[PDB]
């Protein structure tokens, strides 16, 4: 059941069009960014987290991912960044992803109950760990604001294109499947979070998750773990159109590796500390 | 453009199959019930009411409407009928649609804050009025219940297949368009609501909505009116796949006429009473 968007009505790289009576933003490949966005978002769905709707189809010659606009309501997307740039207390600008600064903003913003926002932030961080997201920057999450009211909600998760090794082509996939050092590098060394420590160093997923004593993070780990269903996750990979076999094999393997080598270790410890 | 479900993996006249990694129930035509369901749910969506996701496509040699399963696991559907049937104070059984008994059940259930359920029910009534639903029976709405918790939510609106004159073949369509009598009959005389007055008679949409002193109904009308966007509604009709021109013309006309002859008339009165 593939969808050709070529003929859809365009709304006055990305193009905005109507499909099934609703607005979708369509994203074109630059390598497997379209696949990453799609597969990652479907995995996030399987985790029971609110996420944008995604479809894999074609536009004229090219595989594309179509992302359903959620701003359609008396709702406007306000990204976290916009909120952050108004925290006068922060010397660094809105785009800067220092974690401590990000957490300060979360506690000091007036859109959402901070507790609620904190749970979401750390839920997403766990999903991003599983998915290997190297670019959850401040423009890649946020809020829905009531168009005709001062009403706020947290926006569904979106922009998961920097997940699942988007740059890994068939050649790279094969190099990793045939070399354990190449594989483990892609577990312990990178991808790393775009969130930063106080030395402006990127937060390493394994190192941070296995050593953190942030209760909010540990709680999230405990919340999300049971919702990880590897059977479903592998089925999603299997059922993804246009994907190469070596790409699927690569994804199946890396998902298993990230789950056992990062998530499981971190979760065991979180268990421990809960006691 | 058009989705074909023919090769979709089946989930071991309706078949349950997997599409875009999610379960859909595919409904087959008996005449225009598939179109009715799809157009009606999309109209409901356009009213800002929560509703099941629908797609129109083909399955083998048949036009089908696919409805996305919202009982994504950890949630079970509990229909109003099942709740109503457990209420011993009610003499009549759960399937009975006497309005006053239904309103009593809404007021005396413990799944949902009664004020919230009541607002939902009347919101749904106003949509069903616009859409001409002759069969909003107690099995056609209800609640979602958490599988591991006592948490209940209201289910998205579903089963809109008895809206929008599903039995109107092309001969009926042309007859109605070329005969004001056949037209007015299908506004003022039928479809009627399946809900019943205390004389055990079906509730007439025009009579009831223009004459009711029920404040909850009138408030619902006031809420939903501003969200009726007829351009959007006609676009939904124009953009429905596979639908014949005569069927489109008929729906365009019937929606305009239900809007002007029932909704607008009732809303003017609601406005006057609110002041």
């Amino acid at each position: 059941p593939t969808i050709d968007f070529t003929f859809c009505e365009i709304n006055p790289n990305k193009i905005s069009l109507f499909y099934n009576n609703e607005l979708y933003m369509v994203k074109f490949p630059p390598t497997n960014g379209c696949f990453s966005e799609y597969v990652a978002c479907h995995i996030v769905n399987s985790l029971g987290l609110k996420v944008q709707e995604t479809l894999l189809g074609t536009y004229k010659n090219k595989i594309v991912v179509a992302c359903k606009d959620f701003t359609t309501h008396q709702y406007e997307l306000v990204d976290f960044l916009s909120l952050k740039n108004t925290m006068i207390e922060l010397e660094k600008s809105g785009k800067d992803t220092n974690l401590n600064d990000v957490l300060y903003a979360i506690d000091n913003q007036h859109f959402i109950e901070p507790k609620v926002l904190k749970c979401f932030f750390w839920d997403m961080f766990v999903a991003d760990t599983l998915l290997g997201n190297f670019d959850r920057h401040n423009g890649n999450w946020g809020f829905l604001r009531a168009s005709n009211s001062k009403e706020y909600q947290i926006a569904p998760i979106f922009d998961c294109g920097s997940c699942l090794y988007p740059q890994a082509d068939d050649v790279v996939c094969q190099k990793v499947l045939s070399n354990i050092d190449e594989l483990n590098a892609r577990i312990y060394n990178f991808p790393q979070s775009i969130l930063k420590d106080d030395n402006d160093k990127k937060i390493n997923y394994y190192d941070f998750l296995t050593q953190t004593n942030n209760k909010d993070c540990l709680d999230a780990l405990l919340r999300i773990y049971p919702r990880i269903d590897m059977n479903k996750i592998h089925s999603i990979i299997d059922n993804t159109p246009f994907m190469s076999e070596i790409h699927k094999e690569f994804l199946h393997t890396m998902l298993d590796e990230r789950k056992s080598k990062i998530i499981d270790v971190a979760h065991t410890r979180a268990i421990e500390l809960s006691l």
